[PDB]
């Protein structure tokens, strides 16, 4: 009957996990996934603004739920959605093996090769 | 009837958060008590490793609830209570105004004169 379990963050309708490890996207992705979760969807201004003070105690980056197939595609989260007009400016965006992803860092957002290893940050609805 | 607030960590019978700002010991602790809390009081080994875990992305110091009002007295707990025997350390301890306050960073607790600014972590027990 608790909104969230322990060790995570309660915000609003979601709950949130900074992952334990350090993983490329697709396992970062399949840890999340494993815990009835997904990748973080930044899907609002509030989302952001949540996001941005939960990391600020933080210089590591973390791996969001953003992602595109090929440098000729845009920038959708996992359910196919895209990214929120104005939201924020994906910094530093070419082809790669499996694509290229977007993680957060210092509050801002960038582009690099999902292969590449980074925390991650989980969330899941709450039970409200 | 959640165990924790919004923006709160739950872990077992006690909630936890993160300062949104840096201020010398003394203040850090009327922001706490604010919020119906306390700073951190590390008690048992679970708790430090859940302490420890939680600021692993961080390398900012954050106050404790432990001091010594002099150089020549103890180290207690804001309760009054003792640091439980071969839990941590304190590295680095001298007179100051206000005595001698002991923040963790990157894991390890270190003494620093209380007057100095830090970000800090508030606990208060969960609704359980």
């Amino acid at each position: 009957s608790a909104p969230c379990p322990q060790d995570w963050i309660w915000h609003g309708e979601n709950c949130y996990l900074f992952s334990s490890g350090s993983f490329n996207w697709e396992k970062s992705q399949e840890k999340c996934l494993s815990l009835d979760a997904k990748l973080l969807k930044i899907n609002s201004t509030a989302d952001l603004d949540f996001i941005q003070q939960a990391i600020s105690y933080s210089s590591f980056p973390f791996w969001m739920g953003l992602s595109r197939r090929n440098p000729s595609y845009p920038w959708l989260w996992e359910d196919g959605s895209p990214l929120m007009p104005h939201l924020f400016r994906v910094r530093g965006a070419q082809t790669y093996p499996s694509g290229t992803c977007a993680y957060i860092q210092r509050g801002a957002v960038y582009a690099e090769n999902c292969i590449l290893a980074a925390f991650s940050i989980c969330q899941k609805k709450a039970n409200l």
